[PDB]
DNA sequence: GCCGCCCTGGAGAATCCCGGTGCCGAGGCCGCTCAATTGGTCGTAGACAGCTCTAGCAACCGCTTAAACGCACGTACGCGCTGTCCCCCGCGTTTTAACCGCCAAGGGGATTACTTCCTAGTCTCCAGGCACGTGTCAGATATATACATCC
């Protein structure tokens, strides 16, 4: 609603526990498929990528 | 008949043991004598209580990730053996100086007692240096925007 209706499509940050991480990823992939949701874990090289 | 040679007995001297007496090491006793003891007084060091704030601790969690661990291989090094030669050890001989016992006088230093005075302890008062907190300021850093240029 913030991205589409109010045109606030800027950078948003969501900080979640690691154990609940796929439960947010599938929710983003299902409910809002047009969003540019990105993932941030890994070692130093994955985060550099 | 006279002279020379072999066998055996008792008295004189050396040695072991015991008693009386004098000398070395140590302990009891006495005398000085100074430092430990006793008794009293008082100040304060520390024990105790109380409140506040911070670190540690037992037992659990979760995540990351680098260190630890296990294994295989290979090769370098510890170790054993042998040779060799050289240098240290044992011994005999000669020297030499350490060691002990001596001057010869003089100064250094340890005590005992005494005198004196300078300097450091102690007390009171005060002030500024140290510890803590904060406003402000100049150097370092990151980016906004305008100009020259290659394809």
């Amino acid at each position: 609603w913030l991205i589409f209706a109010r045109r606030q499509n800027g950078p948003h940050i969501i900080v979640v526990p690691l154990s609940t991480m796929p439960a947010w990823l599938d929710t983003f992939e299902k409910w809002a498929p047009d969003l540019n949701c990105i993932c941030y874990m890994g070692n130093q090289k994955s985060r550099d990528t």
